[PDB]
């Protein structure tokens, strides 16, 4: 080389350019490096958990899994990514498992159920097994398993090592169909660790849900502020963070996103009382303005689209700005 030399970075990079070359892309990132934007992605509802995935989506082929306690957002954020995959006409089934999905709380939030494949399955060799059979087919885009906490070993039910075993293989089997089909698997997962001790390393996205404050500010309690840290991004720089609103019954909200979204970027003000936007008046108080843009779905689209478009993300716009090395620019 030249050891007992500098770091000059040329040759760095050749080390980089070979561990991506022979444990795939993303072995190895700088956290603050330039995101390589793809083109299929699936939307996951909050502009603000999209950017901190930081490709726009969830990305296809990979296996996903959502852990956080009780009553988080979990199932939600996977309901919600769940119906913007249907937006591109697409076939998602889900794996019950929990017996608790709310047909018609999804049927809010974008699900067409009637369309929604739900198996119901009888032991952990099933869920997994329907699971990868009905993945091997390639005609979904996006499977749905809730709780991998709840897949109990054919052999438990009736009559030691089991789930950890059962899911590090199925999960070697399945994580290998999900590539060559790019079918995105969710794993919801109710943290309160051998099951996921190893879909924790199969896992591509692993995000990390939790409750915070819970939206205060009239007919009782509205909502509530879910944070959501990716501790994994094998698609993108890791340990991003993104907060936001899911409203009781309305789901999570994109218009509520725009805002704090949108003025945390600048291009929307002041907003003692008054939020503004270029100009014009979106309302006084988050609630109202949270109102015009869920009143204004055109405007709405200018701010999605805009903000986009100043961060990278795979679209319909900008046109010229992406290239040549280095740089997030301020926090
Ligand atoms: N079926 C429903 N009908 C009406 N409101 C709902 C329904 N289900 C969930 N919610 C609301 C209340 C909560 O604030 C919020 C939680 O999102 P959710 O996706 O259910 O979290 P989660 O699935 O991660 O947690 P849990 O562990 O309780 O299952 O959505
Ligand atoms: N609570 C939040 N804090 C920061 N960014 C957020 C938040 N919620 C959503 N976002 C979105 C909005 C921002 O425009 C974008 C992130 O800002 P960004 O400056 O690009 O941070 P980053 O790249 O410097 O930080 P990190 O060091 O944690 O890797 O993501
Ligand atoms: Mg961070």
């Amino acid at each position: 080389m030249a050891q007992q030399a500098p770091d000059r970075e040329k040759a760095l990079e050749l080390a980089m350019a070979q561990i991506d070359k022979n444990f795939g892309k993303g072995s190895v990132m700088r956290l603050g490096e330039e995101v390589r934007q793809p083109i299929s992605v699936i939307p996951t509802g909050s502009i603000s958990l999209d950017v901190a995935l930081g490709i726009g989506g969830l990305p296809r082929g990979r296996v996903i899994e959502i852990y956080g306690p009780e009553s988080s957002g979990k199932t939600t954020v996977a309901l919600h990514a769940v119906a913007n995959a249907q937006a591109a006409g697409g076939i998602a089934a889900f794996i019950d498992a929990e017996h608790a999905l709310d047909p018609e709380y999804a049927k809010k939030l974008g699900v067409d159920t009637d369309s929604l494949l739900v198996s119901q399955p009888d032991t952990g060799e099933q869920a997994l097994e329907i699971a990868d059979m009905l993945v091997r087919s390639g005609a979904l885009d996006i499977i749905v398993i809730d709780s991998v906490a709840a897949l109990v070993p054919r052999a438990e039910i009736e009559g030691v090592g089991l789930q950890a075993r059962l899911m590090s293989q199925a999960l070697r089997k399945m994580t290998g169909a999900l590539n060559n089909s790019g079918t995105t698997a969710i794993f919801i997962n109710q943290l309160r660790t051998t099951g996921g001790k190893a879909l924790k390393f199969y896992a591509s996205v692993r995000l990390d849900v939790r409750r915070i404050e819970t939206l205060k500010d009239g007919t009782d309690a509205v909502g509530n502020r879910t944070r959501v840290k990716v501790v994994k991004n094998k698609v993108s720089p890791p340990f991003k963070q993104a907060e936001f609103d899911i409203l009781y019954g309305q789901g999570i909200s994109r218009e509520g996103s725009l805002i704090d979204m949108g003025v945390e970027h600048g291009f929307i003000r002041k907003s003692g009382s008054w939020f503004t936007y270029e100009g014009e008046q979106l309302g006084q108080g988050k609630e109202n303005a949270r109102k015009f843009l869920l009143e204004n779905t055109d405007v709405a689209n200018e701010i999605e689209k805009k903000i986009k478009e100043k961060l990278g993300i795979g679209a319909v716009v900008t046109a010229e700005a992406d290239d040549v090395l280095p740089a997030p620019v301020d926090f």
